[PDB]
């Protein structure tokens, strides 16, 4: 039987431990080692220090063990049983939130392991591939001055993007400033392009979100992502009845339970689990099933490294409705270079890899360079 | 204009990191330091390494800061605004679970500070005390042999306990054993005593749960605690339609959002937030209001140190319906001795402290002896 | 301990006791006296004679005591416990309506007392301030002839108001007269200004309200306040499904219970408790929490004296979503001059006061002048 | 063309203003005077000072007039239009609570006038009498010692009471005492008697309430009255799903709106409007219709003077299901002697009066003796 022999956690960071940090300038990656010398790689988009503690923690009580402790000596191929072992065994400190992000990383690595052991791409183990490539949308953080975004938008257009998302930075702060940035990007993109917006909850309330949506209705937005916090399922529901554009959310949620509540109560058009936060590939499978039962489109969230990319691609290839992925752009060495043989965006699409497991080879020299721990 | 100058996390432990650990043999306490020399003390009943990481974490992104970074230089008196700053600022890594445990500890410390600063017990800041002492119930892990339990029951009877709870260990596993443990405890306690069971999710399904509910209807139990996992709200509701006894749960939940769902969808009679997990005193207050609006009894959960105890007593004293508290006991030096002037169980009841803040003086010798960090 | 020693009720009136009276030409204010010589000031926007009787009443039965009787000798700092004491103790004559207005006045004065005793502004005790000033909207009673409102609107525009509300007088009487007044104010204000209307229930029925709303839809009204009586929650709900503009109501309601029913059943966009009617600052806190849970915007109602103003400002400063206040305009000496150091509207905003308690000094000479009792 | 010329409020009292007072030692009665010499009598079971203020109040605003000002010069026969004029005209200070108590008194007086004017008993104006007498139940405050109660039960048995209610005093406080009081009363009355309890909200929560419901299932109580406060409709509904006995409440509510909510959301078996609080005879009629539509039994609440008694009998006589009335007794001269020709309890029953109006002649000597104003 294939036995787990070690779990290795690697904190990677680009700026200083006291300095500021954007999305994608740090990472936490896990290597699961087995007795046959198959290593699986996963990651979590979460706080690296916290994820590390969830994995490396000792026993606190019978329902509170660090994840490494529960998994050394275990049968790596039995992925779902191990998911349930980690979930129960770390339940006191996990169950929702950071502990589930830790589980996601390990689960992803276990799927990598199984694919390599069995000699098949993960998409085969998930049921088989429906497509040889996946359509992407590109994302950017918008420039403070509205008309300075034309250069960014045009830069994505000749890259081949037929769909774009923007938000963060100073997005949501001024109704007039919000209007002027959305103006300058639709004009720069033309009337064929899909344009969607992400507020990262910055419109705060239901009323401010609805007023802003009718004013931006002329620009024909494809969706409006996280106008408010996903805590208020009532606020989402109420926005759905009163807005014309699609509503998207869900990226910060963890486990099938939170997704089941979101999907059925928010009346969102689009649900966006992150494969490295939600519980991993195993959990994402169950979340997809719930979405399908409810007529909700699942478009995964994610921007970290090639590990998230390879996991998300393998997952979507295996979905009948896996027709759209987020492909975010960064100059960070962690995004561009950590995975040596990284899948590349190419004229509107990313190709599906058929290599065993997740098809990940890590840049070992780069690990040595940015290793905090 | 009291400013926060430092947040000091103390990991305490009795056995070694590689060794076995039960409820109460480790703790994570937080000291919040101000520029006027007053210190506030809080704790989190969770994994000490994870809570430490939540507090000490650097910036990862705009919604992902460790708590300490968000709080140095802030006005300590502005407790609810600071709760929201932490909730928002750590949202990506927190929101539910481990991050909220870390928030709970700090929140508790901030209340302790405000009390000292204002020269009044926390119960006055919470609205004023309804009682001079609080009725307690006692808890035990039952011995494997059913006939061995008569000495533990009697031991609690000698202390003055009019109400007792048992669970954990071999409770839950075998239905015949379960019956044999419940047999010996009602007989040893007599018909006078309130007797409650806590299965810690070990009956697994409502089908297995409902069978024992008709079986032990002759033993007249006060409540049945966590028959299944609180993840299945439907399983709880279904139990409430066919069970004679009262249903209790909720100890592992975090934020008013999880409690609002549990309270309204589970039809449980009793909700059990832990003050050191749910979000702290600030959040506990909101959870109390929701419980009141829905006719649900709030009996807090908690067993760690005198910190949890002092916070729970100050809370319940200020609640119109704050009429019952868990008083679990251990010989563990972290429970008995960390808080110097610790409130004592006394013939059925724990007295309400009127000292300013939470009335907590820490055994500084003991801290040095048992600190891991 | 800080003990209540007296409760002093002052009926102030501008015109004769047999003459007509507009909004703001009479007031009832309460002074709560303590043994440390701290006086707290509150008021109720209600009938002065009735409020006075609720406070000064003797015992009628065990659940029917005047409020003064329940509070002399009590511990003033224990505000929420005293709220519950008054609520239970006056339940037979109070519970809803005028008795709750009486409670509001006292509760406001108790918060004033606590702030002074502790040496902090009330906004600190409510959780801390989110903003140094609060955006206001101005209100006026419209002139009978439509085009005579231009002078009023322009008068508010150079005052700095970016948002205006009008109603009362002859508002709601004629569909053509209603249309012509709304015409002449939007033209006078321009297309940038927020313009909202208040009918004070004068459209009577659901059908008349809906027909009038589509005809005024061109003028882009920010909200429609109280089209019908808030008794018919069904009428509000039905209007929400069929109207484009925001629906506001709630000003006449009392206690969390009426607000919970309104908020959840009316599907109103905006809920408007009056801090001097709803149960006071204590109750308003619980009403805010309910609004937040349901995605409903809370915009306080109020126009009486500086006492209501100072209470509402302290409250909103302490709300994460306290972004808008009603600032009504009157020439009445009670509005302009009763509070000596009154906060002033200044170019679109009112500044937040940091003085201890509510920051209220009463014009004692003015009290002597208009004192009926 | 009968015109109202005066409304005369009479505050009556037995002990002094500073002294103790129980149910029935004060009253507030209203005389409505017409220009044709006929006088109508009503009362309000509420605080006499507050009801007086509600009636005698000046104008405060357009929706805030004292009732007397709204009614002088009006056509007394137009009772329902006058109810609506008062409801609307005092809405700001009334709407629920004390203002509706003041309306109730006047409404009752107007019915008394119409009856005299038309030469027919009020029961004819209400639709016509179904019965010549009404079955009564009797009430007592139980003596502290459980064994002392056997003489009171027997005392009521001697009078002819086939149905009895007890509560107040020390009822509610201690569960063992509660059981010991209920023990002695079923035994003293025998199995024949209908026995009911009224806790006056003193069981506080449904958890405490439901335990006694299984406990006293052997005593076969006719109903359990107001176990908790009627504010928590959810608490009532939850009690109805698990209680053997019938649930009663509603005595403190005002207007068809509160009753509609209580009746439909509480799942109570019995609703108890007080004719002198709920809105008067006019409103009671509407509340009866709602109760009928929902299968809810209406048993009126009331203990004050012969005014309440004469109004309640005239009401119930005209109801198809007006088959049970509360007949509480006191030695108090306001109860026994204010109404000269007072209807008498007679061997189980109170006879129906056919005199025009309410058949009320007031003891004018007694008025002079006990008037406060
Ligand atoms: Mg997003
Ligand atoms: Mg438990
Ligand atoms: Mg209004
Ligand atoms: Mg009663």
């Amino acid at each position: 039987v294939l036995k787990i022999t070690d779990i290795e956690v690697l904190h990677l960071r680009v700026p200083a431990m006291d300095a500021d940090c954007e999305w994608g300038e740090d990472a936490v990656i896990v290597k699961v080692h087995t007795d046959k010398g198959i290593v699986g790689v996963g990651e979590a988009d979460s706080s690296p220090l916290v994820v590390q503690a969830c994995i490396e923690a000792p026993q606190t009580n019978f329902y509170c063990n660090g994840l490494k402790r529960l998994l050394i000596g275990e049968n790596a191929l039995e992925i779902e049983r191990l998911w349930n072992k980690m979930y129960w065994g770390s339940n006191y400190m996990g169950r929702r939130g950071a502990g589930i992000h830790a589980i996601s990383a390990i689960d992803i690595a276990l799927w990598d392991i199984a694919g390599q052991f069995y000699g098949v791409p993960v998409h085969t183990l998930l049921g088989g591939k429906y497509r040889d490539k996946i359509r992407c949308y590109g994302t950017f953080i918008p420039a403070d001055k509205p008309e300075d975004n034309v250069a960014i938008v045009q830069g994505l257009k000749d890259q081949g993007f037929s769909s774009i998302k923007f938000g963060g930075g100073v997005m949501g702060d001024d109704p007039d400033t919000d209007y002027a940035i959305v103006k300058a990007v639709r004009e720069a993109a033309g009337p064929e392009m899909e344009v969607q917006i992400d507020l990262a909850s910055k419109w705060h309330t239901c009323g401010h979100s609805a007023m802003m949506a009718k004013r931006l209705e002329e620009f024909n937005l494809n969706w409006i992502e996280e106008p408010v916090l996903a805590d208020s399922l009532i606020s989402y529901e109420k926005l759905s009845r009163q807005v014309s554009q699609k509503i998207a959310g869900g990226e910060s949620l963890t486990t099938r339970y939170e997704f089941q509540e979101f999907i059925t109560k928010s009346n969102a058009d689009i649900v966006q689990p992150d494969i490295t936060r939600c519980g991993g590939i195993t959990e994402m499978k169950k979340i997809y099933d719930i979405a399908q039962m409810n007529g909700t489109q699942l478009i995964p969230h994610g921007f970290s490294t090639g590990i998230l990319l390879h996991a998300s691609v393998h997952f979507l290839a295996a979905c009948e409705q896996g027709t759209l992925m987020e492909f975010s752009q960064s100059s960070s060495p962690l995004f561009t270079s950590l995975v040596k043989n990284q899948l590349q965006f190419d004229n509107g699409f990313v190709a599906v890899s058929d290599a065993p497991g997740l098809g990940i080879e890590l840049d070992e020299e780069l690990i040595a360079k940015y290793r905090v721990n």
